């Protein structure tokens, strides 16, 4: 049993927001306990995880959940049933709040051939801290179903150049084709360009229980890497009268515009992002880095004959992992938003963040 692990993950999690179209705090606490064990010896191999989830009110209760995942082994495949927490393009479990946003279903992956990763997978049900199945964010939870199909396939072309597809299918409600195209450039020593292409056409599927779903979605993050630089310019456009697609819960939209607050994927929203990073370590402060970026949105579709609305959103983050003595390797992060739109809300908020893994063996 020495392959055995278990962590406990600690985020203490802080947010002062002032919404209106009101100063409000919040102060939680969560705790996700991961238990995974090694895999039974021989070519098929058995393993179980656990995965349970606490989070506090800050003390209340307010939210638990325990789960089991059930894996097998063999050469490069993998099968897992039961607690899941996917990033695919298609399904991208959230983990911006307090605790991650969790699925029920099967994933398999296997990456048997060289540069080549397979994936196909099925999710029951969505949890999050807040009468479950699965619907799409924003719309009926009554017509809602239980049966989230994914596949997906990504091939290193080369160790600059990969390519990725992928299709979300919830049933009876929509079709989701991804296409992805990663491409690094270097540029000289400390340099390079990160060119990150993606779109997705998305349409109803079966009886169609939410209605008519009509999205098709192109965005690009482009960064120029240099030394302990990077400089980031994003383009994304919605085509049709949907906004883009998701999960409920809070899933995380697997694109390029996305913002702490807004993901900027409202109906016929075409938007842009400027985008900075710095690391500090080169001017001594190792574990210090610095994030800020902007991103306008324009063309936002309101209906009958009305003005667009358009939104902006700033997001300045300082993140800072200490490096040495009793609290070594814990995680700060100071997160400031600040979102205006035309028609709709205008937001200030700020969020402390303390992130901590303790491992218990």
């Amino acid at each position: 049993l020495a392959d055995s692990s278990a962590h406990l993950d600690l985020r203490n999690f802080y947010q002062l927001r002032d919404y209106r179209q009101s100063q409000a705090g919040n102060w939680s606490q969560g705790f996700v306990l991961r238990l995974q064990s090694g895999f039974t010896g021989g070519p098929l191999g058995f393993g179980l995880d656990a995965t349970g989830l606490l989070g506090v009110k800050l003390p209340v209760d307010d939210y638990s959940h325990l789960g089991l995942t059930a894996k097998l082994r063999y050469s490069q495949t993998q099968l897992q049933v039961g607690i899941l927490m996917p990033q695919l393009p298609v399904a991208f479990r959230d983990d911006v709040r307090l605790l991650p946003q969790t699925f029920d279903g099967a994933l398999l992956t296997s990456s048997e051939i060289e540069g080549l990763t397979l994936t196909a997978g099925q999710l029951w049900k969505s949890r999050t801290r807040e009468s479950d199945d699965m619907y799409i964010m924003g719309r009926d939870k009554a017509h809602a179903s239980d049966e989230f199909n994914l596949a997906g396939a990504t091939y290193a072309f080369t160790p600059r150049l990969s390519a990725s597809y992928y299709y979300g299918q919830l049933k009876d409600i929509y079709r989701q084709h991804y296409l992805g195209l990663l491409h690094t450039l270097p540029l000289g020593e400390g340099l390079s360009l990160r060119s990150d292409l993606r779109y997705f056409d998305s349409g109803e599927d079966g009886a169609a229980i939410s209605g008519p779903v009509d999205n098709r979605n192109l965005n690009a993050m482009l960064t120029l890497r240099a030394g302990a630089h990077a400089f980031g310019i994003g383009v994304q456009k919605m085509i049709g009268n949907d906004a883009f697609p998701v999960l409920n819960g809070y899933t995380t939209p697997y694109v390029a515009n996305l913002m702490a607050y807004q993901t900027f994927t409202r109906p016929q929203e075409k938007s842009w992002q400027l985008r900075y990073d710095y690391d500090f370590a080169g001017l001594g402060l190792p574990g210090l880095n610095l994030m800020t970026r902007y991103v306008q949105g324009r063309d936002i579709d309101r209906g009958a004959g009305r003005a667009d609305d358009s939104e902006w959103e700033r997001n300045t983050d300082l993140s800072y992992v200490i490096q040495s003595g009793p609290l070594k390797s814990v995680a700060l992060k100071w997160r400031n938003i600040t979102y205006r739109s035309r028609y709709g809300a205008d937001l200030d908020e700020n969020r402390f963040i303390v992130n901590y893994t303790l491992k218990l063996w």
